[PDB]
């Protein structure tokens, strides 16, 4: 539906949708922009991520309320409605994963773009894994793991330890280990090593970079407090 | 799309959607329930109102952000996107007004149902009037006025001055006079007479009815403070 709209107009409308808190519209504009086929700038990658994170975050919150009511009930209506919300969540994750596969990741050569997209791939497989069961669940968990691990390998070779995308990748992979992979010790070790290696590199930063990196460090420390 | 679902299942799913803060789903379930053709109970009328008030309230908030950016700009993109949001708002108001016209109001004989539906008719024409211009705007304003006035006439004959639906009707008609009809003195007189007549009737109420009525009285007093 966005094929007739100019790329620059889709980006401008995504920014308006964000100001209006219209995140489904924001995500549809950014999907249209990706589908023009050109690579995304740093600001445009952030608009894509913010749009879909807010859409899927509303779905995940609704799914968790519905799944809790269903587990306490355990007619068909709670399970049917939890399944409807689940299918729509799955469809948003499939959409994001499809944009990353066709063709954002294959054209991303710089570390900042490639790490960003592989982190998104890990996040959206992680959201699929939260609602998956059984075996299917195993291959979805391993897809999230594999995307996070490739992002981590690149980030350690190519970015300093205080880089905010490297920090946010390590924060989300630590949450994957704690909440999805049943690996709390791996989650704690990754968050602690990431925090400590960033702390040692803060002396290299400007005032504004120091604020950006310490913000994410405090999220690592908040989880370490929750988990220990 | 809801024709195959049982009435009672639509009501149950509306209540689940409300718990999940899924108000567009809530409104679609309640539209399906209205379209079964049976009259609505008091609880079901409240579910209908809450669902659509939250859907249209998100649209109105987005429209106001977009209209403010547009007025400060004054390419086509801000006006196009404000127009898209406006058209979708108009369509939700048309949907609600269509349910009231086909056939909720004509079968509503008791004062509590008929006042409730005529107040909704005034509210949704009021939301159309917020985004209307010019003449068209005049007939939409007079439709809101006419629906509120018929609701007021019934409410004064049939309900005590502390009845919460009568209080909420008077609060919203006062807002119509202040914000839509350019009649701040009428708004202030209606809110003050409504507050004072309810205050005089509170001695008749139970603890729980007194809480319900004083809550709405405090909204009347909050507007009187804003307007004087
Ligand atoms: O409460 C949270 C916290 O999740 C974190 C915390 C640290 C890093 C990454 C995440 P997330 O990618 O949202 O799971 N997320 C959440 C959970 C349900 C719906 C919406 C949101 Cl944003
Ligand atoms: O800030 C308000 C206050 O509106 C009142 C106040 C008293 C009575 C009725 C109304 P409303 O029917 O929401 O215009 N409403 C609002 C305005 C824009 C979007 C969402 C909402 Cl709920
Ligand atoms: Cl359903
Ligand atoms: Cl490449
Ligand atoms: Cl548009
Ligand atoms: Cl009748
Ligand atoms: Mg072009
Ligand atoms: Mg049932
Ligand atoms: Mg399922
Ligand atoms: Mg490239
Ligand atoms: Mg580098
Ligand atoms: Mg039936
Ligand atoms: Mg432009
Ligand atoms: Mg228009
Ligand atoms: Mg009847
Ligand atoms: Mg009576």
């Amino acid at each position: 539906a966005m094929g007739s709209m100019e790329r620059a107009s889709l980006i401008q409308k995504a920014k308006l949708a964000e100001q209006a808190e219209r995140y489904e519209d924001m995500a549809a504009f950014m999907k249209g922009a990706v589908e023009k086929g050109e690579e995304l700038s740093c600001e445009e990658r952030n608009l894509l991520s913010v749009a879909y994170k807010n859409v899927v975050g509303g779905q995940r919150a609704a799914w968790r309320v519905l799944s809790s009511i269903e587990q306490k009930s355990n007619g068909p209506e709670v399970r049917e409605y939890r399944e409807k919300v689940e299918t729509e969540l799955q469809g948003v994750c499939d959409t994001v994963l499809g944009l990353l596969d066709s063709h954002l990741i294959k054209e991303a050569g710089d570390a900042e773009s490639r790490v960003f997209y592989l982190k998104m791939k890990g996040d959206y497989y992680r959201y699929l894994a939260e609602v998956a069961t059984g075996d299917d669940k195993k291959r979805i968990i391993d897809s999230a793991r594999s995307a996070y691990q490739e992002a981590m390998d690149i980030s350690k070779k190519e970015m300093p330890p205080t880089n905010p995308i490297r920090l946010g990748l390590a924060l989300n992979f630590s949450v994957f280990h704690y909440e999805i992979a049943n690996s709390p010790e791996e989650a704690i070790s990754l968050a602690k090593t990431t925090f400590d290696e960033a702390m040692a590199d803060l002396h290299t930063l400007s005032e504004d970079s120091y604020k950006d990196s310490t913000l994410i460090m405090q999220l690592l420390r908040d989880n370490l407090t929750l988990w220990t």
